C-alpha cells in the first residue's frame, strides 16, 4: 500500500555527472564514454545575440575545464550538435552505464537528477507538460542537469536542463540538442504557452486510487469518448484519444472499471469538485503519473 | 525557482542493497563493510509471527542457513547476531562500495529518502517524513522489508530507517539501524494500530516560508499571535503543538523573509479557518507538512523573490 511520486534510482546517472567551466560560466556535463555533453550556452552580452558557431570557432580545447570528482579531464576535441556541446575527452568514463538517447512526448514522465558544480544534490520525478515545459526545482548552476528513465538495465536520457522561464517553469533539450517546445537558448522575451492537464495520466492516477482502496468517486455511469472530450476541452484538459483508452486497458481489467466509466467519474469531479474529500492524499487531480508508472509502482519492477 | 518533494541521490545506498534468504522468506539487507543488516523476522514463518520467540528461532540456525546475494555473487555468512529487531550477518567480504556512513535515530517530523527494494534490487526512490504517530506513509509492496531510509547531507550517508511492516491502515512501521522500533510497534502479527495522526506544524510553517521565498504572499495577514493562543487553535485542527524550539529553528527563515514566526503562525491560523478559496500554495491545495525547516533552506534560494 501507499502511492508516492517515485523517481528511478539515480546511481547509474550520478557516475556520469561532471563540472564544465568555460571562462566565468560553470555548469553540469554528462560524461558518457569519451564525450562530455553540456548546454552550448556554456560558451556565453553574448546571450543577447549569440552566433554560437562564431563564438565556438574562437575557443580551443584547453579553454574548457572539465572536472570529474577531484580529477581534471583533458578536453581533446569539441563540436556542436543543435543546442548541445560535445567535448571529446582523453578518458572514457569507467562508470558509463548501458544507455540510449530518447526524445519523449508531452505527458511522459522522467526522473531529474538536479546537480550543482558537477555534484548531484537531489532526485525528483516530473512530467513533460503539454506546453513542453517542466515544473522543476532548479536554482542558478543547475544547467546541464539531466532527465532520464530506466528500462531494465538501460538508462534512457531524455532531457538536459537549459533555462528557467519567467513563470518559474523550466525549458531544455533532448540529448541531441533539440529543444522541447518553441524555446531558444538566449536572453530574449520567451514565455510558456497556456498549459493543459494530462487526461490519460489523471485517469491512471484514479485507477491507482481504486487499487489502493479509494472508491468514493465511482459512479454507475458511463460516457461516450466524444461527450467526454467536449466536457474535458471546457476544463483545459488534453483530448483523450482511442490510443489512451487502449493504454488504460490493463488497469481497466484489473479494477473492473471500464475506461469510459472512469471518464464519467472524472467528468463529475470536474463539474462538482471533491466536496471536501481527497484522493490519495491530494485535493487536486494529479496528472504526473502515466499508466505505466501506475502499473510499475503497483507491481514492484526493479533495476 | 520551483519547489518539489526532492529525495537525495540514491547511488551510495544502491551499492549496499543485497537479498537475504532464510528458508522460504526472501527480503532486503544492507551490506556495509563485512556486515549485512536485515529485519530479524526473516527467520520467521507467517505462523511464527503471532508470538515469535526470536532467541529460540535464532539458536536453531547456523551460518549456512542464511543465503546472501549481492548482484549475481553469493556472499558467505561467517557469523550472526541479533541486536534488538535487527539481524546482523557477518559476511566474508567487505562491501567495496561502502560509503562514509552513520546510524542516526530521527525524531517525528524529520524527513528522509527511501530506496524501495525487492529481491535486493532497488526499484524506486521517494521522500517522506516520520509522522508524529511514528509511522511513515510509504509506498511498499510484499518483499520490500529491509528497504532503508536515509539522508545524505555532505558526503556521509546517515541511515535512519529500515522497513519492517505494513499496518492495517496501509501505513508503515520500522526500526532505526540499531533495531529499535519507532513507535509502540512490535515485529509480531498482533493487533496494533497506528495512533491518531497529526499535522507537523513546524514543517507547514517552513513550507509557508518557502512559498514566500518563491514569491507568494496571498495568505499573509496583518495579525500576530501569542504561542499559547496559536497552540489552542492548532490543536483543534489536529496540528502538533508548536514549541519554543520550533520557533527558534524557524529563526533563519524569519530573518530571510522579514516575517516573524508568530506573524506566520497568525497566517496559518487564518488558513486553517478559511481554507484556500480556490487558490494553491506552491502547486498544492492542501497545507504540506513533509518539508522541514532544514529541507526548505537546502532547496530554496537564499534570495527571496
Ligand atoms: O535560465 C538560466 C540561464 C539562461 C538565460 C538565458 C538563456 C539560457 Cl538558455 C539560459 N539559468 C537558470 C536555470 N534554471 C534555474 C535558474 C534559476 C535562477 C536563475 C538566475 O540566475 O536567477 C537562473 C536559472
Ligand atoms: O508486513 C509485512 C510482513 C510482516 C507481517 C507481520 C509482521 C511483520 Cl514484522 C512483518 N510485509 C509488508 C511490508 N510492507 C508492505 C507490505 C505490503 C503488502 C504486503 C502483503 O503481504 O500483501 C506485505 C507488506
Ligand atoms: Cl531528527
Amino acid at each position: 500500500s501507499g502511492f508516492r511520486k517515485m523517481a528511478f534510482p539515480s546511481g547509474k546517472v550520478e557516475g556520469c555527472m561532471v563540472q564544465v567551466t568555460c571562462g566565468t560560466t560553470t555548469l553540469n556535463g554528462l560524461w558518457l564514454d569519451d564525450v562530455v555533453y553540456c548546454p552550448r550556452h556554456v560558451i556565453c552580452e553574448d546571450m543577447l545575440n549569440p552566433n554560437y558557431e562564431d563564438l565556438l570557432i574562437r575557443k580551443s580545447n584547453h579553454n574548457f575545464l572539465v572536472q570529474a570528482g577531484n580529477v581534471q579531464l583533458r578536453v581533446i576535441g569539441h563540436s556542436m550538435q543543435n543546442c548541445v556541446l560535445k567535448l571529446k575527452v582523453d578518458t572514457a568514463n569507467p562508470k558509463t552505464p548501458k544507455y540510449k538517447f530518447v526524445r519523449i512526448q508531452p505527458g511522459q514522465t522522467f526522473s531529474v537528477l538536479a546537480c550543482y558544480n558537477g555534484s548531484p544534490s537531489g532526485v525528483y520525478q516530473c512530467a513533460m507538460r503539454p506546453n513542453f515545459t517542466i515544473k522543476g526545482s532548479f536554482l542558478n548552476g543547475s544547467c546541464g542537469s539531466v532527465g532520464f528513465n530506466i528500462d531494465y538495465d538501460c538508462v534512457s536520457f531524455c532531457y538536459m536542463h537549459h533555462m528557467e522561464l519567467p513563470t518559474g517553469v523550466h525549458a531544455g533539450t533532448d540529448l541531441e540538442g533539440n529543444f522541447y517546445g518553441p524555446f531558444v537558448d538566449r536572453q530574449t522575451a520567451q514565455a510558456a504557452g497556456t498549459d493543459t492537464t494530462i487526461t490519460v495520466n489523471v485517469l491512471a492516477w484514479l485507477y491507482a486510487a481504486v487499487i489502493n482502496g479509494d472508491r468514493w468517486f465511482l459512479n454507475r455511469f458511463t460516457t461516450t469518448l466524444n461527450d467526454f472530450n467536449l466536457v474535458a476541452m471546457k476544463y483545459n484538459y488534453e483530448p483523450l484519444t482511442q490510443d489512451h483508452v487502449d493504454i488504460l486497458g490493463p488497469l481497466s481489467a484489473q479494477t473492473g472499471i471500464a475506461v469510459l466509466d472512469m471518464c464519467a467519474s472524472l467528468k463529475e469531479l470536474l463539474q462538482n469538485g471533491m466536496n471536501g474529500r481527497t484522493i490519495l492524499g491530494s485535493a487536486l487531480l494529479e496528472d504526473e503519473f502515466t499508466p505505466f508508472d501506475v502499473v510499475r509502482q503497483c507491481s514492484g519492477v526493479t533495476f
